[PDB]
């Protein structure tokens, strides 16, 4: 992706609290076809550290459970673009946000080969607005997505 | 669906041949979600018989394998719909096809609660131009599709 295209001005410390995952979708269908793909995860909760890092809580699929997973998100020099520093690394882009409602964002994946990007809708509450929505959909209409999931 | 949204004028006889799945779409995620759902199939060929009814040949993941299935969706008294006469009842409803070119249907379970529709946008070649992808997305802008998949 480039600078462009992700957030100006970001305040990581507004985004914190709870969120839900309302939409997704990825650049190959294998990034999110069953259950147990790895970037099939759903967020619960985003707390920016006073540090200025981001720790993830998410749900994923595993075994028949919904099991919970912690990950942190690193400050990089790029504002709204975060590195989860693993044995595999993942950069977290923060596309935009208006802090209260809604909040659009892809986890790329640049060990493999082209672009693995895979991109989420995360929403305040569950209220019946397809504003996020509505906003997702333009976000996406300027990469290649393969797989677009919506939940319910 | 109704009897307005299928085609008008279809002459089974020229759909015949073989054919390529594209594009899929569903109602539901839980109907295309992993390999082995029951409605993510792919067509390889379709066979009208001189009776007017239509078999299907198609591939299905079966177990780490490409299986092929055969069923017949047998003629309605209504044009455009046919029924797959099983112990689970589906239809087979035509939406559009140029023949020569592509072939839009969608796969209906009446026996399940609502409206699980799976939706299939079918080419006769892989060719690149997009007329048949634009043509799925405006028939489906009319349903709540949940989960949308393009093929490579």
């Amino acid at each position: 992706l480039i600078v462009t295209q992700t957030m100006k001005g970001l305040d990581i410390q507004k985004v914190a609290g709870t969120w839900y995952s309302l939409a997704m979708a990825a650049s190959d269908i294998s990034l999110l076809d069953a259950q147990s793909a790895p970037l099939r995860v759903y967020v619960e909760e985003l707390k920016p550290t006073p540090e200025g890092d981001l720790e993830i809580l998410l749900q994923k699929w595993e075994n028949g459970e919904c099991a919970q997973k912690k990950i942190i998100a690193e400050k990089t020099k790029i504002p709204a673009v975060f590195k989860i520093d693993a044995l595999n690394e993942n950069k977290v882009l923060v596309l935009d946000t208006d802090y209260k409602k809604y909040l659009l964002f892809c986890m790329e994946n640049s060990a493999e080969p082209e672009q693995s990007l895979a991109c989420q809708c995360l929403v305040r509450t569950p209220e019946v607005d397809d504003e996020a929505l509505e906003k997702f959909d333009k976000a996406l209409k300027a990469l290649p997505m393969h797989i677009r999931l919506s939940f319910n």
